[PDB]
């Protein structure tokens, strides 16, 4: 039926497809001169939707945890993509803002990611997307 | 690139996210599965042993290709697996540079009790997914890329 061999394959494919996809996309960013990771692009996506999100919300949005998200954010700050501000209401609590460089990169990075998305999913039909997704949702 | 039937980018992005967040939630779930249960063994240790139990005495080339992955990391974990006393290297009787990987005694004894655990975790992991869905999932994932 769905014996251990298949479940182990499934799990294995899921993890490796995920890794390949992150890594191919990062390579395509680098090929075009953008030295960013997939993690940076995801976080930037949140920020292009809503500037000045608190650190705290952003770690909840992240699909990652606080220690890993915070490290990733330091790198981005170091790359000049965002700044960190002492809050207008509080202290020990920051807001995360786009720099101009961070805003400038919406168009170009989203374009590269589109190109990468269309090719990577060319063999999949539109209608398979919610099936795939609803399976992933019910795993674990 | 293009076509007369394009998918919406946002949908592909959301699905890519779901793929990735789910892979992570799954690795998290499985992190301590041997350790909480009395075997000081990682996930990576385990996935390599699966290849070894299937093909004991495989070439470190074919293994690094089996693993897909980064050779130093594949190799680096191999190293802990030597140190823990799970595997060792004998040198391939073809070249003087090509290696071969072989399970230690623990390595072979560990098959049953570690597969037993992983089976029970896998079953749990996929318990709300149906029999027909499994090869569908799997076929989608193969076609991605
Ligand atoms: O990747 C693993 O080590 C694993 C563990 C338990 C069940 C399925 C799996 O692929
Ligand atoms: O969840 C992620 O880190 C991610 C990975 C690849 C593409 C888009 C993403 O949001």
């Amino acid at each position: 039926m769905k014996d251990f061999e298949k479940l182990y394959e499934a799990t294995t494919k899921l993890v490796s497809t995920s890794l390949k996809v992150k890594d191919d996309l990062k390579k395509m960013f680098k090929q075009n001169g953008y030295d960013i990771t997939t993690d940076h692009y995801a976080l930037l996506r949140f920020l292009w939707e809503q500037d000045g999100i608190s650190q705290i919300d952003l770690c909840e949005k992240s699909c990652k945890d606080k220690s890993n998200t915070t490290r990733i954010l330091d790198v981005m700050k170091n790359k000049g993509l965002i700044v960190r501000k002492v809050d207008v209401k509080d202290r020990r609590k920051f807001q995360i803002f786009l720099t101009d460089l961070g805003r400038e990169l919406e168009e170009p990075l989203n374009e590269i990611a589109s190109i990468y998305a269309t090719e990577t999913f060319k063999s999949i039909s539109d209608e398979e997307l919610p099936l795939f997704t609803d399976i992933l949702d019910r795993i674990g």
